[PDB]
């Protein structure tokens, strides 16, 4: 599967989507994720969240009118979700957090 750092941040700059690993909230709830149980390998083997849109209401990502911020999970395999996230814009701006969207680093 992509979903490193660097394989997903490339990826995305190139084919402006994701790798189809990635399935949205929604879909994932669709197919019996149920976040509380951490289930998401038995319900959607081989599979991470990740195309849902990001807010950006603590304004910590660089705003602007046309940009759409979208979060994905980073380094997922089984379990709950981890803490590290892919945050990319509409214009292929790339941006890490490993820590629950506290802090970011641009990475593309």
């Amino acid at each position: 599967v992509i979903n490193t750092f660097d394989g997903v941040a490339d990826y995305l700059q190139t084919y402006h989507k994701l790798p189809d690993n990635y399935i949205t909230k929604s879909e994932a709830q669709a197919l019996g994720w149920v976040a509380s149980k951490g289930n998401l390998a038995d319900v959607a083997p081989g599979k991470s969240i990740g195309g849902d849109i990001f807010s950006n209401r603590e304004g910590k990502l660089p705003g602007k009118s046309g940009r759409t911020w979208r979060e994905a999970d980073i380094n997922y395999t089984s379990g709950f979700r981890n803490s590290d996230r892919i945050v990319y814009s509409s214009d292929w701006l790339i941006y890490k957090t490993t820590d629950h969207y506290q802090t970011f680093t641009k990475i593309r």
